């Protein structure tokens, strides 16, 4: 067992609170947050050795990163952003940092009961999307 067993599944979106707002301090234009908003993803999660992978897909994008904890990465976003990541284990949350033009949003990943709670920050607001396992 290890690092991140609990989080390794897969997952269904049920709820997401003040996401379009998130998205517009992240600065998503208007039709990529109309038609993200929608979407209804499924989050995929697997560990092999010290590589953790994260697929999402919807009918919006499909997307996937793997990584190792505190490593940086290169990540084109759903959105299309060019940004530099680093994800680490910050008492048993995953903390997502992106960095890109001077800016900075965080995605921290936790389990809470059975659920998989996804809080994005960028500067003063917050959304928080709620997935179960599927
Ligand atoms: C533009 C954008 C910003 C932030 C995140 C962070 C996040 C939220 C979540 O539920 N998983 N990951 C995702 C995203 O794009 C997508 C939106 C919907 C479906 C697929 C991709």
């Amino acid at each position: 067992s290890h690092m991140c067993d609990a989080f390794v599944g897969t997952w269904k979106l049920v709820s997401s609170e003040n996401f379009d707002d998130y998205m517009k301090e992240v600065g998503v234009g208007f039709a990529t947050r109309k038609v993200a908003g929608m979407a209804k993803p499924n989050m995929i999660i697997s560990v092999n050795g010290d590589v953790i992978t994260i697929k999402s897909e919807s009918t919006f994008k499909n997307t996937e990163i793997s990584f190792i904890l505190g490593q940086e990465f290169d990540e084109v976003t759903a959105d299309d952003r060019k940004v530099k990541s680093t994800i680490t284990l910050d008492g048993g949350v995953l903390v997502h940092v992106q960095k890109w033009d001077g800016k900075s949003t965080t995605i921290k990943r936790k389990r809470e009961d059975d659920k998989l709670v996804v809080e994005c920050v960028m500067k003063g607001v917050t959304s928080t999307r709620v997935y179960e396992r599927a």
